[PDB]
């Protein structure tokens, strides 16, 4: 029953955040080296996920709006093992461009990520402003990855979603890879994991998956050509009602980046009140559309 208004970083307007938007994504670009050359994108979005996954639809605890991931709590949750790689990314943006929030900042990286790994274009609104370190959630909000599906339904009925957002959001885990020492999982779930497509759903459907454990001692399915879903990933189509929304997802492009970007959206502006006479929401020019 909180009540997180957003409010306008001072003067500010879609040029200001257009500029945090190209530092972000030129960045990504110098930066190609992370990751034995997947790059950032990946951790980014990530980022941007775990920051706003903590919200609590029952009490709007959590959420984005706070920026509560720059406190040791909540950068030291185990859950979000591996995100100190995109907050250190972030810290020369931080440095440049001081006046944003760290939950504008935060969000906008994942944004900037998709736009720029060629996914859809996510409107963005600004307002989300830094609370102080007793606000910040505690550990164990983040979800568990060894679960079946009525674990990730049940789950993300307090992020407000349902079994369509779900699979939508499930999308980026094309992206990047697992890697055991964050998380006790390993690999990639397909070859092209730095450009932003459906191709989770189609490696889902096509792939030949066998249920293997890795040298953490989990469990996880792989397939010969190298890569690997987590348990919550196979839940997907081992569910009749999530593996309707997978085949609709494989079968067309267009679709789930327009339900990923509604998604994705909504998640990062969980908890957020928007004042009637705010903004509309920014739609950022990547830096291919502008030339740069
Ligand atoms: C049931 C829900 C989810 C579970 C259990 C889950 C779990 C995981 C795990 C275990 C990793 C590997 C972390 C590592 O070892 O570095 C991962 C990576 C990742 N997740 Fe999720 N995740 C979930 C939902 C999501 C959502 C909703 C998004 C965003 C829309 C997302 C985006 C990503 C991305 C982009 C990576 C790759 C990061 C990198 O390559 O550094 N995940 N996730
Ligand atoms: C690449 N990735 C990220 C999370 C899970 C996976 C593999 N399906």
């Amino acid at each position: 029953t909180l009540v997180h208004v957003a409010s306008v970083e001072k003067g500010r307007s879609y040029e200001d955040f257009q500029k945090v938007y190209n530092a972000i994504a030129l960045k990504l670009r110098e930066d190609d080296e992370y990751d034995n050359y997947i790059g950032y994108g990946p951790v980014l979005v990530r980022l941007a996920w775990h920051i706003s996954g903590t919200w609590d639809k029952h009490d709007n605890t959590g959420g984005s709006y706070g920026g509560t991931y720059r406190f040791k709590k909540e950068f030291n949750d185990p859950s979000n093992a591996g995100l100190q790689n995109g907050f250190k990314f972030l810290e020369p943006i931080h440095k440049e461009f001081p006046w944003i929030s760290s939950g504008d900042l935060f969000s906008l990286g994942g944004v900037t990520a998709v736009q720029e790994m060629q996914g859809p274009k996510i409107p963005w609104r600004c307002g989300r402003v830094d609370t102080p370190e007793d606000t910040t959630p505690d550990n164990g909000r983040l979800p568990d990855a060894d679960k079946d599906a009525g674990y990730v339904r049940t789950f993300f009925q307090r992020l407000n979603m349902n079994d369509r957002e779900v699979v939508a959001l499930m999308g980026a885990h094309a992206l990047g890879k697992t890697h055991l020492k964050n998380s006790g999982y390993e690999g990639p779930g397909g070859a092209a994991n730095n450009v932003f497509t459906n191709e989770f759903y189609l490696n889902l459907l096509n792939e030949d998956w066998k249920l293997e454990k890795n040298d953490a001692n989990n469990e996880q399915w792989d397939s010969k050509s190298g890569y690997m879903m987590l348990p919550t990933d196979y839940s997907l189509i081992q569910d009749p009602k999530y593996l309707s929304i997978v085949k609709e997802y494989a079968n067309d492009q267009d679709k789930f980046f327009k339900d990923f970007s509604k998604a994705f959206e909504k998640l990062l502006e969980d908890g957020i009140t928007f004042p009637k006479d705010a903004p509309s929401p920014f739609i950022f020019k990547t830096l291919e559309e502008q030339g740069l």
